[PDB]
């Protein structure tokens, strides 16, 4: 019953102006922070060796696109390796993402961990040491991090422990990261896997947020200075029922519209293995929700801005132009679609159209 | 978890309409659901004998005010004594109330109750046999109800026993009302007693709505379908630090912003003491407050609304017309205020 | 982290002598508290009208038994109706009852209802006006009471939010007997029916327990001052799987091991739907298990201790000596029981 | 309300076993778990430099102490460093132990960390690859770990989120361990510090065992193969009002009787702070007390057992014999207490709480 301010109105300042700054009108995030043995994958679809140069290469193709993507993208999120790397020009990929009017974001999980006495759940881990490396990634230019928990739809998951632990975990990661003037993007995904129909992914997302927002009440976060990267609701990726945009993003957002308070500044999305355009056309749908959205409603994309520059790009530097012209072309996209502005014109192209879904 | 939909399609839709025509645009609720021993002290205040008779009376004078209250009234609460009785022209009470466009509410609490080792702290009573009686009231015309829990602000209160059993109340009270077509108003009032500041009422608000709604959840409450009434986030009653309408303003709008899910049709501040004007110009600040607000905030006033109307009856028959100009008066002034248009004559700091 | 005493070293002392006298060595409880509706069946089975004198002269014959069921009976539960009802000799029942030896019990709460959004669960009421109930029947001779929650097992039960909550008013419950001098028997009951295996019962009596217990600290129990009344560990009613009395006795002791502080005074089995003899059996395998188990663990038996005497009876007066032996049969086979000395005539694998 | 069993019953006798070995009729813990920095201090009280050489040389002392000592040690918590030192004939310290009939522990948390929003209030860390280091430990000899969380008793704590948070860290790291062969010693220890009464610290108390059982229950961790090291129920430092050594016993016992489910195998109680005597008197009264235990009540000692070794050997191998002997005075006297028969010669109400 007693309040022993966790943040200072100058720190609440710091941490509210750089989560504004994310997700600003026509922003989103580009999610670039997969790790070595994340990327190796998508970078043997193409054929590419994954070594350090080959990942350095692909990560400032991205970062480096024309100032097309300026107004488009609000933060990028890069994996450790990423953020202490440097472009042809000798620039630290920091200051390229900065000098494009961008905000630089740090993945600082350690990834998940079994739960015993679940059936295949996890949890996540990597607190440990975290308000030290925190401090050196905000010295070394980042502003905003990133911690990903992961929950599954089944006939007996996500449980009641699932539910809780994850939800405590992530505010640990939410109250350390603010204390080093981190804005933390809580990331409580729900995987998309499974035969299960769209309220049923409703009513556990609802039920998943719920638990999430009491756990950081109960450990003081300060909300405003907070982003949460939800999966939209949508039905599971083997369900027989069909939907409309319109169905999934009623369902998204009156899922958050019953969670989310408005405290929070921002909702960006994870794709999570919709294709370039679904993942464009849902976020577009749902901005354009006839509901009140007291938070902005954008985009933290991984897959959903690479799939067609990875494939433009082929491991071949004489394709960079042509890959870059890719990724750009998303960004564009994404960024009309929180805007809810976009209209497909039918040119996006066949990996723009092409599933992004990986089994778990 | 799995879903085993409380309710249908067709009873959620009749409680967010109940809920939003109750809260529309300029209105706000006329709580006059004061028990016999409630009303006790204030009808001794005017020298008033405490009989049903004058108890009838004085709610018929508030209950037939002249059309003007219309648009300032989207609800009425009443006590179950008063839901049965009729005006002098034979008219039941309920039927007075939805011709003048108001929805009728009924308290249903059975009042608080001690909860042993606390310091003097409380759970409030009323569940048993409760959905039968909202499925009678319903049938007698009330479409919404109140239950209202008490919490206190001092050196070891709220405890987190406190806390969380009258979230869990709350929740179950308000689960049998939905079952029963009544939107419920969930009511967790944080005292005013004490000398604390501004920023320990919103800390402690903001933890107590937070237990509020993570408890709705548990037991699958329809937000959509419900009203909040809390308490406004103000200092203690003798907390010597001053401040400023538009300070109590961003505090109780900020904590509402943190707690309160946008769901939630509409909130309906208590008075909890504070005078006519203060009241009014409190919720016209809190209107006018710079933030973005999702839901309806309005009021739910008992004492603020018939301060200067009971005073103006004296328990007078003859006063009748002085007393209902009063409770008018004070109905047009918090319509205006509901709305940020009222007038007698660095949000990173909360 | 406070504490504000709940109760004082008196009233300490008066709940804990009384909950031990319930489970002194040999001792059990007679669960005659069955409700007028409940014990319909019971006469009706057996073709007699349920009238009020026919369930006086039932109770009267189970409570004025011979002396032989004195040092088997600790206690004895009544339902509201019986603890005003009066023996021919012109003897109140809890005189009768407290003549013997025993202690009078009173079943408090007032059934079970349903849980909005679950899948047919139920929480229980009865909390209101329950302080001043028990104040009454504690001058009436009522020295322990009765509330009795049920859960179930199937596919998505019990759900977090039935066990959260029948765990939640039994705390409150267990709060306001022990303040007015009346010890609780916590009665979380969860049902055998059901097609589930003995592991599967074993799992959820032990997640339902430690929810228990957490609720009962979070309300300040006294647990020295209450009894538990749960289910033995078995197998599904329905289960294709068979088990042995050892294998029962051995799940059963290891979730109460692993759930119930030691400080707990007794655990009085229900007998959940089992026969006579099954209980019997079941309970002395329990005092068997060779586990080292701190509480009394004895029985709260109703229908295993009165099907014999009832067919017996038959409604028929001039049976009344033929009924109160198969009443006693049962006592002593029970007090047995709950000693370990009783004759019908590899825990890491739990 | 599903079980997915977290371990086989093959798993679970093991941990089991290893449980009650440790904590077998009189028998209790040496706790000389001590990090770098926190030996440190203890070095330099009696002038002597905090060298590598240095802390094995004071680690073998306490672990080669005469025969004496094998009935008093069930267990032996060491610190990563002294788990991977040898005696100076060469043998492993690990096998040094357990050659002498002790159970080899690591203590496997990695230090306090501050909770934000809190009256300087902490929980704690070391989760991260808690899994293979474990695996590693069991490994090379270890059965089983210790994890400290701290908690203390002021105007507005512990709070809820530190009890909350400290008591599902605990489980977690418990979890951990199970699945790894190793048993895991639960500490949520609650500082003496501050001017609170006897009855605080029981109310206190209390409060955080019930929470910390229901979290492990809640992470399905397997009570009968854990064992409990809390914070004797005693009044605070500063405390004017004075108890006697039976009101310490009575307040602890009745706590532990109200939350400690009678599965658990074994409770091995801290020093805190107490004296070397102090310690052994309050563990015998525990014992003494009238009332039923349904766990083992022994110890699991650093300070208790170490005070007068360190002062005895000063850090000069001449001392070496005068150090052992103040070691070993004090295994002899706690294995006495932990079965209630300490005497100072040697070998030879309830309602109110």
């Amino acid at each position: 019953p007693h309040s022993h301010p966790a943040l200072t109105p100058e720190q609440k300042k710091e941490l509210s102006d750089i989560a504004h700054r994310i997700v600003a009108p026509g922003k989103g995030i580009l999610a670039a922070s997969e790790s070595t043995g994340s990327i190796a994958k998508r970078l043997q679809s193409i054929g590419t060796e994954n070594t350090e140069e080959n990942r350095r290469f692909y990560r400032q193709l991205l970062l480096t696109a024309d100032d097309r993507v300026n107004p488009c993208i609000g933060g990028v999120i890069l994996f450790h390796e990423t953020l202490y790397q440097k472009a042809d020009d000798g620039r630290p990929f920091p200051q390229v993402i900065k000098s494009k009017g961008g905000v630089v974001g740090i993945k600082v999980d350690k990834g998940v961990v079994p739960l015993a006495g679940t059936n295949g759940e996890t949890t996540t881990q990597g607190l440990d040491g975290l308000s030290e490396r925190c401090a050196q990634y905000k010295k070394d230019g980042a502003d905003f991090a990133k911690w990903r928990c992961v929950l599954k739809i089944g006939e007996h998951t996500p449980s009641a422990l699932a539910i809780m632990e994850n939800a405590n975990v992530l505010a640990r990661y939410a109250s350390i990261c603010q204390q080093n003037g981190i804005v933390p993007i809580v990331e409580p995904e729900i995987l998309p896997d499974g035969d299960h129909d769209l309220k049923r992914c409703q009513y556990v997302t609802e039920k998943v947020l719920a638990a999430v927002y009491k756990a950081l009440s109960d450990h003081h976060i300060y909300l405003e200075g907070t982003l949460l990267k939800p999966n939209m609701v949508t039905p599971g990726h083997a369900c027989t029922q069909k939907y409309s945009h319109e169905e999934i993003a009623m369902a998204t957002v009156t899922a958050l519209r019953r969670t989310v308070p408005p405290a929070v500044t921002g909702v960006t999305f994870l794709s999570g293995g919709q294709s370039e355009e679904e993942a464009s056309i849902n976020l577009n749908a749902i901005n354009k929700c006839p509901l009140l959205k007291p938070w902005a409603l954008t985009f933290s994309y991984g897959r959903a801005l690479q799939a067609s520059a990875l494939k433009a790009w082929g491991g071949k530097k004489e394709n960079l132009k042509a890959a870059q012209e890719e990724y750009v072309k998303r960004a564009l996209a994404n960024s009309l679609a929180c805007q809810g502005k976009y209209t497909p014109s039918g040119q996006a192209g066949a990996a723009a159209s092409e599933s992004l879904f990986i089994s778990n």
